[PDB]
């Protein structure tokens, strides 16, 4: 991991970056802040290019659409808690998701949003903002304290609270047992496997393929090709980022950056990893984060 850039928040005695993602214009990173600002930075020069107030509480999460026309945000204690913003021409609010603490785009065709409210997943039409679908069954719930509902790559399955759902029928196919209190899990990009904390399950059989103890409590991100997997413990859930070969799950690196981690993300070309680190302790009067960019390839 070769350091390529470092940069804080401009003109802030206390730098308050909390999350990050690559924009559709490579060279430029979008960051959320502890004051609910969305900022655009040149990721090499550290130059702040634009700023908008999205929320009156901290940003926890953001996701740009691929086509560069839309942005999803989630805040901490704001009503509404999550929103969808338009970025074509002018920056403006399209829809709000009143109590959803987390939101993502669909994957294969980006025409829907999936939101989470405690144990319950909500699917929404992007163009109308309607709720199309509520996925919740009280007799299959795991009650994961960090539950984050997510589409599979083809947009026809959802994982919510450790339960696999088939969208077209709105039927629960399978409930994976509970083995931790917090983490509800993600689809592998290959479409064949699910990662729920330290368990990797096959979607053919529901048989355990791998135990990866090092993944305990970790959020997970993939490079664009789906061949490398990064994991870290995140602040929004509460210094070691791990990297794994995404086919066999054997470790490639264990970095200790010496600093608690707020977020990590990949570019579309498998070239860069961007990480938000705090230089402060948690017991400090104030936050002091940096964004670090690493060459990987
Ligand atoms: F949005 C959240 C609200 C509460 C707890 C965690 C998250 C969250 C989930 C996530 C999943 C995969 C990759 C990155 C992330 C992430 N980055 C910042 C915080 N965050
Ligand atoms: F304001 C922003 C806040 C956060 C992220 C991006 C922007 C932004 C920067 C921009 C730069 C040059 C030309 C047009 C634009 C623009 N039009 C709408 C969105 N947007
Ligand atoms: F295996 C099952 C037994 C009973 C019910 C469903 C399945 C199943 C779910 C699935 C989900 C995503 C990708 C592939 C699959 C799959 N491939 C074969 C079987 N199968």
């Amino acid at each position: 991991f070769r350091p390529i850039s470092v940069f804080r928040e401009a003109n802030e005695d206390e730098s308050g970056f909390t999350c990050c993602a690559f924009s559709a214009r490579e060279r430029f990173l979008m960051l959320g802040t502890c004051t609910g600002q969305l900022k655009l930075y040149n990721v090499f020069s550290g130059q702040e290019e634009a700023s908008y107030n999205c929320h009156n509480s901290a940003i926890t999460h953001l996701e740009p659409s691929r086509d560069g026309s839309l942005l999803l945000t989630s805040a901490t204690w704001s009503q509404p808690l999550s929103a969808l913003w338009g970025m074509k021409s002018v920056f403006d609010m399209k829809h709000s998701f009143t109590e959803d603490h987390y939101v993502e785009f669909s994957k294969h065709s980006q025409d829907r949003v999936i939101g989470t409210k405690g144990d319950i997943a909500h699917i929404y039409d992007i163009q109308t903002g309607n709720k199309l679908l509520t996925l919740f069954n009280p007799d299959l719930a795991n009650n994961y304290k960090r539950n984050c509902a997510t589409f599979n790559p083809t947009d026809d399955l959802v994982l919510n609270d450790g339960v696999l759902w088939d969208v077209r029928s709105a039927l629960a196919i399978h409930k994976f047992d509970k083995f931790n209190m917090n983490i509800s899990g993600v689809f592998h990009p290959n479409g064949l496997e699910v990662i729920i904390n330290t368990e990797i399950w096959d979607l053919r059989t529901f048989h355990l393929l791998h135990t990866v103890p090092a993944l305990d409590q970790c959020r997970v991100v993939f490079n664009h090709t789906g061949t490398v997997m990064y994991g870290a413990m995140l602040q929004a859930d509460d210094s070691s980022f791990r990297t794994f070969n995404a086919t066999d799950y054997k470790p490639i690196a264990t970095i200790d950056v010496k600093r608690n981690i707020f977020d990590l993300c990949t570019d579309t070309k498998d070239c860069y990893l961007a990480v938000i680190e705090n230089q402060g302790s948690m017991d400090a009067l104030n936050m002091d984060t940096v964004c670090r960019l690493y060459e990987v390839g």
